């Protein structure tokens, strides 16, 4: 039992920390503007994504987990910060859950750890989601391309990229993307975020994530 | 009549900087290894991408161009150098050159300024390739999922990915890009280039593409 971070009013009950920090990572890069009212997580971190996104909307968010331990820590820290009227947990596969769920979200968000192939995370998506709805992820950036790829093959456009590297002279190691289902071509590349000064700090810029 | 930035032994008889400058870091940004022989550029900046080129090997450089103005500026610059023998530009259409010139290249490179698109690029860089040849495109940042989704459209993989941002703060502008012609999955994203610091001075990140 301890803070999550420096995020007020949120515990939980340790897995890898840059795990953690790629779950913070997507939940604060997720677009959360008024038309975001229903939310689906494809992967949640122990429900730190919800928890981490509730802070910022009142939408209801459906994290789906196929693991039975998984949805049993999920759901215990949600109850722990009193958010089970906001959050549900769902355990089901993520191909069948879009199947029955389809058009459903404004958002889909993604953050990997029965086979679940990335093709199927993005076609899942696709299935999710209402016109014009957003697909966000995060990953790994040998696959960056591949992903694009994946994203067009089923009618979504990127539209926000966001590079993550260790070091300012380091090779970017992980990718914040997302996309417009049924959207339009164009896309948006953010300030590159850096995670660590030169003598192995944490920045500022990946601190403000942190907290609140 | 001045010389080519700091390069060496390089002068050039004004267009953008910033168009310039795309260009040296276009050339610069080119995997220039020995299984480079013959190099084809698409469009060469009044022959400054070939004149840079050539500081780093002794590959045959042909330079394509439409516009008749622009092929005598580009003749005068390579012959003001004494680089004829290396350096050959033609006047052509980009598609009508790359169905006579098929499978010849180790490396195409373009930098954009008969109506030639960007698939149209993309394709005739295709043709133009042998077996793993390299692609090399400067761009916007706004059309890099576009361009990726073209390159697989035409079995180039995309490969090696740099972003360049004005300041620390601002959204990347331009991108660096390559890709193998037929050949494997996987990309590699090199550390962003900012191009001024916060004064708005250059940094010297830049400054070393300004000389050998």
């Amino acid at each position: 039992l301890n803070d999550l971070l420096g995020y007020k009013n949120r515990k939980l009950y340790n897995k890898m920390f840059n795990f953690t920090l790629d779950s913070v990572l997507v939940a604060r890069f997720c677009n959360l503007n008024s038309k975001k009212k229903k939310i689906c997580d494809f992967g949640t971190n122990n429900a730190v994504i919800p928890l981490i996104l509730s802070k910022y909307t009142k939408a209801k968010i459906i994290g789906v987990e196929i693991q039975n331990k998984a949805v049993e820590i999920a759901n215990e820290n949600i109850k722990l910060n009193g958010l089970e009227d906001q959050i549900e947990i769902v355990h089901a596969d993520i191909k069948e859950f879009s199947k029955l769920h389809n058009q459903e979200f404004d958002l889909v968000v993604c953050n990997p750890p029965i086979l679940i192939t990335l093709e199927d995370i993005i076609k899942s998506a696709s299935r999710c989601l209402k016109n014009k709805g957003n697909f966000t992820i995060v990953h790994r950036s040998e696959r960056l391309s591949e992903i694009i790829n994946l994203f067009y093959k089923y009618n979504i456009y990127p539209k926000r990229l966001r590079l993550i590297q260790s070091k300012k002279t380091d090779n970017a190691k992980m990718i914040l993307l997302d996309g417009i289902y049924q959207g339009n071509e164009g896309m948006e590349i953010l300030p590159t975020l850096i995670t660590h000064n030169d003598d192995e700090t944490y920045t500022d810029e990946l601190l403000k994530y942190f907290h609140d």
